[PDB]
């Protein structure tokens, strides 16, 4: 469509990478309603293209994302809220990979939107934080709880009790990000991991991904029975045949996504 | 009360921390019955006390706490236990934040008081530890499950069947304890924090808090899903419409704990 | 018996640690069929000898492991998944604590194997990875589990879809090992943790192994208690007592295992 | 709409009961694509209607439901299945009450129709089955866990793995049903339990259903917990208030659903 | 001490038998503050009296209890409730087992009180119900929680939205109660079973009775686990060691409670 | 083999249905290790057996089994157990369906093996308890867990407590049981049973079962989606295929097993 709140663009060999760019930056792409509709559409129209294997998540280069609009929530009620922040994890159902590139600052809803991606990967200057307690609030897109998940309960608590932000290299340490790269060269670089990851097959690259998601939500008894049925499952297609034929006749891989 | 094992006092900004100092030196606060009666009444004490938003437990500059106390657990029988270890995790119940500002040792029984706080803060020469197993026994207060979960498999593997203790470098990289400071400001860094996140709205942090822990007893599904209807809930309150309000009009928030 | 793909050995003080050696270097310590039933029967052995206390679990210097042997796999289906990769996980089963000391590639199946152990020790120049992607498959024996579970959502994902390996010191920074050491001395200082788990009695080590062990199965809730139940337990044994006593007595305790 | 497969109607004092009525009965109401495309579109429609609270869904007198449409399925593969029979759980996402009136058969996909509504009402001749085991494969839409958690372990392996049906009786008395009827009041019989639900305040029968689904996906001990906010959380509303003092003032409630 | 609310009395055999009953009946029992509180004290009382080996809770003969008191609820808010009925289930951390004996009513907090026993008998006129509804309010102490584990979502989505009572003889049907007794000897009946219990080993009965809890708050295969490291326990108390020499022996077992 | 303690035969149309018979009526069936095994031998010889879809399992008129075998448990310490039951739960890892066919006593041990069967049918005089308390101990095979899990928490409380024995109709009654058949034809009952299991696909039955196995193990959410993977697993099979063709050209189903 025409897109009011965020860029799209094709990246990578092949055209094989969906970029999804917020770009609200004089709000410092703070997160409200219409652009959380347009984040949505173009998911879900990358999503159901073919040519595309992998997704990249990223803003300004000051800013991922800082916040919801405040505007926006100040005058709901409890009753309000109950009965009517619905579609904010639409980015959680879809079933290919997504990297968030996150320079500048990423906070509150824009920590969560991050935290919700497979991956991350973040610039020099990057910075992560809950400062919902400072306005009365508490995260409400799982900043208590992918946030806990990754860094620890004592620096999860710190985090979302004071407000305070930490720095990308407390992030990459703690395990909240992955990777830190230059702030002029992080989307690239996040494109060239997107693009590694779609050169894999696509019904395999789904697997991977449900099973690895599949460690919050089973005891590891559970977890590793699932892993090992999407295993067997993964019998049953022609790219496992032709990756391991690959390796045994020593040559390239050639992938069809079936 | 007139306290025989601990001093408590006052402090910070308005004496809005409530600062717990385990006193038994001389046994290097071995955690006898009668130190953790004193401890849970002062606990108690603070969470009634609407001038106090968190509290700081400390110990002195050589234990933190060496243990629960070996002397009176002795002559005890298997048969002692399952008739008779009772009061021993008051500190989970308590819905005001806790940090425990760890100088030297904390072990055993000790380090697992600290792991039940919220916020763990190191002295520059704290250590951390479980010998129970040098003992002939195990950790019997959440040694081998808070542990695990903040360090992972391997260290609280090597930890819990070596007696090994760390330094208070290996617990923040491991994420154990989110910051460490020199020995003769610990406490005063803590009380700092303490404040900080006592200037927040005390039922709003209290519902933060119980999301947080959530993240140890759920599937991050259903964590989500509570954590969504208590930020719906803060919509109850009226430091909630106060936050939002200040933050849009951009003055200072005036919180008033409901 | 007379094994043609590892090699074991007794070591340690007084011979109380059992070394198994992958020995199948022409494959890099591919983890074939026949490797996996010689490496179940050692552990079956060191489990069984009462004058072993702890299993170390090794490689060569190149290789811990690079996989389960491709070439076997290579013309398996999804129906001889189904109705027959079996007892690949019989070291989940061992009382006994097993530390693997990993020396260069760990990868697959052999990081796999490596992860179920309960410590793991890494050579300087090992490299830990799940290429399975590149193969077209998925891993198959807990490494999209027990891997996340170390080392958090972010990492896991971009190792799982990826396939790209992790050094030494990426491992021990994100808690997938405990600790690093020389290429040449790795070994023995893992036999050193061993003899000094080895020294304790082997019926509480036991108890305090599946304790921790149950961090991942159950909510905190329940581990704890569980975890306050086999702390009973321990009130039932000789070691027990003699382990309190001595330190009260302040003297050597001697263990007697039971 | 025009809708082709069911019919809609409000029902029950002032218009309070939207009554969904399957309608492809040369199908025995098969449940094709089409037909569910219909069936969730009408959910929709009441669930945002402000008058109705409470739903009733309903087949034909001899089928309420016979399966999914085998005539639809036949040619699908495992491919397609992976990337590619997808809303068939919408009605589990609509937050006012849904009572099944199952009169006749209700097989395979019928079955677990009904299982997702929140109460199941019986005809007197109707009859409950899994069959899909005849045709080479198993339950798809919870006829594996709806059905044990209601019916327990013997009789749902039974079920499931013979296909035989069982009757009316023998539902209610495992407690897969809660009441019987004649097949001639059945409708309104279930209608007129939806106008009792419907008399409640909405906001407070949605935060009760809710409570009562989240006993199939936590502990115990979490579910109280859980049930406890929202208990709390009715106090922030005025129906609260107002069945509240209706008691005292022995009166009739008046509810504004807020 | 003095009561008000309630009576107490020593029964059963050498007067093995705490008997409570609750006794405000011009209030059909409602649960105030101040019976919740003598209740707590009485229960504490039996459980620390050596004589007595199993507790039966019991209400008047048209009334167990009818409910929290809701003339003491009216008046609360939401600010009241968070930062503030909290003793309500103390009930749930007694040792020895109790036993409700439930004629006439059991509704709300009286139903609750109830689910909360090991046992539940009733008599021949009981009936059971989670009218909260009515009040605009929802179970607030495991009316969604123990009752859908009992009775299944059907029957209990029906109680809880609809405030309908079902009768003793459904209750029984659905296993939320396990015997109907005539309504004038029920109590005896139920003295009966709780001196049955009482003249088995104490200890052993209490970690019985933790097995069977154990089963709503884990997974089967956790839950067998816990029960196996229960049963080993079990040998190390002189009268499991009676117990089965008496079976062997071809005498009566003596039990000496440890 | 030469079994001293079981019979076993094929049975049913095309021989089809394995029939294992305990046999040691001297000690009523008391399960002790010798037993055990042979036990484990006959079902593994039977898993493996291509013709055999299914398994009945029954002892003698008088008693299925009447416990563990408490003549070789009498003399163990604890410390035994710890490092030393063990076989005992090989049924739960059998794919094919088993049936318990239950005459007369299935007590302790014997309840416990019944219920870890897929499915029990109970002759008209058989009884099931738990009289583990009235040696001492508590049951240690699933007897807390599988049967509360059937029939609910106050009759498991019951019998765990007391030892008391429950008839064949009241275990139907709380689905403990899924029917009751005369004395003289309960084994030819069951084995009809198990003949229509094995009419259906091997490999399709063994996923159904392990799907309703698993509502035991998670969530509903991840039992659903458990589930569904299993369902699109089907489609990689032939006689998924083949069944669907059958019903569509209204012919009978050829399985082949694959
Ligand atoms: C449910 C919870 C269960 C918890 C279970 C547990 O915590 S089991 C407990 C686990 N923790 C322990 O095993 C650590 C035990 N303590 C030690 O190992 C050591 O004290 C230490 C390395 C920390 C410090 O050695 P030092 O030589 O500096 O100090 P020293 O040992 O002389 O201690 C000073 C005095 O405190 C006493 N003391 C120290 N630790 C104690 C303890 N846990 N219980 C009782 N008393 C203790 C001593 O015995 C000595 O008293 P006297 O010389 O005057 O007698
Ligand atoms: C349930 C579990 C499922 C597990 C599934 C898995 O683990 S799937 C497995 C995942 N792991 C594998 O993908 C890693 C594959 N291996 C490699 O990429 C590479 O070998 C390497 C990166 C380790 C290093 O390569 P190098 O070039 O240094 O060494 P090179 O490739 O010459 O390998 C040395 C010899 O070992 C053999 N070999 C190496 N890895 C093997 C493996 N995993 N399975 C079988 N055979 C293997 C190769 O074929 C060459 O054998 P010949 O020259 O005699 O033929
Ligand atoms: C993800 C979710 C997955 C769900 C997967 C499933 O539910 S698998 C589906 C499971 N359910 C099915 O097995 C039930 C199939 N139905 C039956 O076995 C039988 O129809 C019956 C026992 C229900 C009733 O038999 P009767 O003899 O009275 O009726 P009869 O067999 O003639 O059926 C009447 C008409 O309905 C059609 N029909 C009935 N059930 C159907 C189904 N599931 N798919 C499509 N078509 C069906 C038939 O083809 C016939 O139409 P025509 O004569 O015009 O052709
Ligand atoms: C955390 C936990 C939360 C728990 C929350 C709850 O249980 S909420 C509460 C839920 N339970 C209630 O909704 C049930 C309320 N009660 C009723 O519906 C009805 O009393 C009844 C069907 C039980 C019986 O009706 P009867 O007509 O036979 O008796 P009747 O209504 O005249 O009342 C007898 C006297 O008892 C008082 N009474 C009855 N139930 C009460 C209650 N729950 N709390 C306060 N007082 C109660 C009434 O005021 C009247 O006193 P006076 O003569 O002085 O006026
Ligand atoms: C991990 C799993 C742990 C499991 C733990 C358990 O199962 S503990 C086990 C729990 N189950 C038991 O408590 C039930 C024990 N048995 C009884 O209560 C009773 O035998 C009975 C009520 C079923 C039937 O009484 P009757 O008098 O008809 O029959 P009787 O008692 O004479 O049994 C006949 C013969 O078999 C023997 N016998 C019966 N049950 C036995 C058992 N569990 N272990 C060993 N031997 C047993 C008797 O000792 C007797 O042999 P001799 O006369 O030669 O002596």
């Amino acid at each position: 469509a025409n897109f009011q709140y965020i860029i799209t663009e094709k990246k990578g060999k092949n055209s094989s990478v969906g970029l999804i760019q917020l770009n609200r930056p004089k709000a410092l792409n703070a997160l409200c309603n219409g652009l959380i509709e347009e984040l949505n559409q173009a998911l879900e129209t990358f999503e159901e293209d073919p040519a595309v294997g992998a997704i990249v998540l990223t803003g300004g280069e000051k800013a991922f994302a800082a916040g919801a609009d405040i505007k926006e929530m100040q005058n709901r009620t409890f009753q309000d809220c109950y009965s009517g922040l619905s579609h904010w994890d639409h980015i959680t159902r879809i079933k290919k990979p997504v990297i968030a590139a996150v320079n500048g600052y990423a906070l509150g809803g824009g920590c969560e939107l991050a935290m919700m991606c497979d991956i991350i990967y973040a610039g020099e200057k990057a910075q992560f934080g809950q400062p919902e307690i400072l306005l009365g609030t508490i995260p409400g897109a799982g900043g208590t709880q992918r946030l806990t998940r990754a860094v620890g309960k004592s620096l999860a608590m710190e985090m979302v009790l004071t407000g305070d932000r930490i720095s990308a290299q407390d992030a990459k340490q703690a395990g909240l990000v992955s990777k830190i790269f230059p702030v002029e060269t992080l989307v690239e670089e996040a494109i060239q991991c997107a693009e590694k990851i779609a050169n894999n097959s696509k019904i395999i690259v789904a697997m991977a991904k449900e099973s690895v998601n599949a460690a919050f939500e089973m005891t590891l008894t559970e977890g590793n029975k699932l892993e090992k049925k999407l295993f067997y499952s993964t019998f049953a297609t022609d790219d496992r045949r032709e990756g391991m034929s690959a390796f045994v006749e020593k040559r390239k891989a050639n992938f069809k996504d079936h």
